């Protein structure tokens, strides 16, 4: 029975990053529970960190003035919300904590230029990942912050990631590849994309996080 959650999670995960966030969110709205195992599997994997992405996250934001509004995108159960006093915009594609507003991150319901901070924190799962970080230059107000995380694995060149992500209208600010299960990266927005919307930008692709 364990061994068969981990095998179901496994496989589940693997799908998830195989797949644009259209198929992850078609997935999730008809099969729910397939949500509850993917963070009972999810849960199960960050348990045995010594420390969480979403901790060090909190921690850097709760240096900053609690005014700074945030958006999580892919929040999971908000316990980024529940660890600081920002305004927290919580996106996920579905709910397992009422501050949760459904939806794909590729599209959220909030203006341009309307949040301070954008938070992907181990959230960039779909193959469509240029979609979300255009989301989140649409939402952060110019000079704004973008915090990626994610399991180091997951990328194969460093350089070509960041290189695209500056593609983006993206500054690197700091990275602290520090902790041996994730990298993560500061980036402020220095302004709109300067590739428009049909170059292409290979440095994206990432490699599934497949847990060990
Ligand atoms: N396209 C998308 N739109 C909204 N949420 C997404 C998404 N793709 C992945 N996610 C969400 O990203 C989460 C990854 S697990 C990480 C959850 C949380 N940030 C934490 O650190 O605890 C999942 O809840 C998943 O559903």
């Amino acid at each position: 029975a364990q061994r068969l959650d981990g095998a179901r999670f496994r496989y589940l995960n693997e799908q998830l990053y195989s797949g644009p966030s259209s198929a992850a969110q078609r997935l999730f709205q008809e099969d729910p529970e397939a949500f509850l195992l993917y963070h009972r599997g999810f849960q199960s994997q960050v348990k045995k960190w010594p420390l969480q992405p979403v901790d060090r996250i909190a921690r850097d934001l709760r240096q900053r003035p609690a005014s700074l509004v945030v958006a999580d995108f892919g929040c999971g159960d908000c316990r980024l919300a529940s660890s600081i006093r920002n305004p927290v915009h919580c996106f996920d594609l579905a709910s397992l904590d009422p501050r949760v507003t459904v939806c794909d991150m590729a599209q959220v319901p909030l203006e341009d230029e309307s949040v301070d901070v954008a938070v992907f924190c181990l959230s960039l799962m779909g193959t469509n990942i240029r979609d979300f970080l255009e989301e989140a230059n649409r939402v952060l107000k110019p000079g704004g912050l973008l915090k990626v995380a994610e399991v180091s694995s997951r990328f194969e060149d460093v350089r070509t990631f960041l290189r695209a992500v500056t593609k983006l209208g993206f500054k690197i600010v700091s990275k602290d590849l520090t902790n041996s299960h994730f990298f993560l990266f500061d980036f402020q927005k220095t302004g709109p994309p300067l590739v428009g919307p049909k170059a292409q930008l290979s440095g994206l692709q990432l490699q599934p996080c497949l847990y060990k």
